């Protein structure tokens, strides 16, 4: 498989478990530090990074009834400048730029206790697809589906339902939505980390997925596997392969990667394009740091970059 070796430029440092890179509607850049702990208990953080200086500001250190969060992944909303954050202890949070936040769900649409979440992806219809590799949210004792298949997938819909849409994954992690050129969502891709697979479904409608399939194969026998992912503007899927020192690039039909991108570190965890550029910001756990590099083309627009009131 062809491998390219772009120049990685350091962005910021010392972010425990650096994850969830995201740009808001003002172009501000955020990351989460899920692994910050106080007295051995979770005290994860959501940070804003000043791209000019690399200086970090913690805007939110979420805790619910004394249970601190493990915020792990993010998406920016479209209609309001607020971040939806998947948290391994707290489930799904909505966080404002002022640092205030709310916890969205203690239970799902069927009254089942909510599971801790890892990453999420808005489709263009505004529905939010979320991976949930942890067990029940706080105050339940923390567990994760790395050994046993209890990880779930949710769709948090525009009408505010938190719908469990699949179950029994061994650590579902990255997630992405592919759209038709006319903007209709039609495929969901979900990383199952340790099994070295990417799974696909057909999106039939809000919270409606069918035709589960093993869509892609992640290279390697290292400990780790697919972590975060995102599409570029031609619908190639770029996937951080934690432990492999590469980001894998899959073409629109999946299968094996068509190209790999060598990183100067073994553990890329997640990535995000900066809007209107070819720049991909990458979080990684070898150094607990953030970097950026130039890809071959622009990212596929995120939901936050689209317009509610477009004409075209
Ligand atoms: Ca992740
Ligand atoms: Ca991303």
């Amino acid at each position: 498989i062809p491998v390219i070796e772009p120049l990685f430029t350091k962005v910021t440092e010392d972010i425990p478990g650096a994850e969830g890179p995201v740009f808001d509607k003002n172009g501000d850049f955020y990351i989460v530090a899920p692994e910050v702990e106080v007295n051995g208990k979770p005290a994860g953080e959501i940070l804003r990074i000043d791209l000019k200086t690399g200086k970090k500001t913690v805007i939110c250190k979420p805790e619910v009834n004394g249970y601190g969060g493990i915020p792990a992944g993010c998406q920016c909303d479209r209609d309001a400048n607020q971040l939806f954050v998947a948290d391994m202890r707290l489930g799904l949070l909505v966080v404002q730029t002022d640092g205030t936040f709310e916890e969205i769900a203690k239970k799902d649409s069927e009254g089942r206790r909510m599971q801790g979440c890892n990453d999420c992806a808005f489709d263009y219809e505004g529905n939010l697809w979320i991976t949930a590799p942890a067990g029940e949210v706080a105050p339940a004792d923390y567990t994760r589906s790395m050994q046993e298949k209890f990880g779930s997938i949710y769709c948090f819909t525009t009408d505010g339902q938190m719908i469990q849409v699949d179950t029994a994954f061994q650590f579902p992690d990255g997630i992405a939505v592919r759209h038709m050129n006319d903007g209709r969502p039609y495929q969901l891709i979900v990383a199952e980390t340790p099994t070295k697979k990417l799974w696909s479904y057909d999106i039939k409608g809000p919270a409606k997925i069918e035709n589960k399939k093993v869509w892609g194969h992640i290279p390697g026998t290292h400990e780790g596997g697919a972590d975060g992912m995102d599409f570029d503007e031609d619908n190639n899927l770029l996937v951080a392969n934690w432990g492999s020192s590469h980001i894998e690039v899959f073409g629109p039909d999946g299968g094996q990667p068509k190209m790999r991108i060598r990183c100067p570190f073994e553990k890329p965890s997640n990535l995000h394009f900066k809007p209107q550029t070819k720049t991909i910001f990458v979080t990684e756990h070898e150094n607990n740091a953030v970097w950026k590099f130039e890809w071959q083309r622009n990212g596929k627009k995120q939901y936050c970059e689209t317009l509610k009131f477009g004409i075209f």
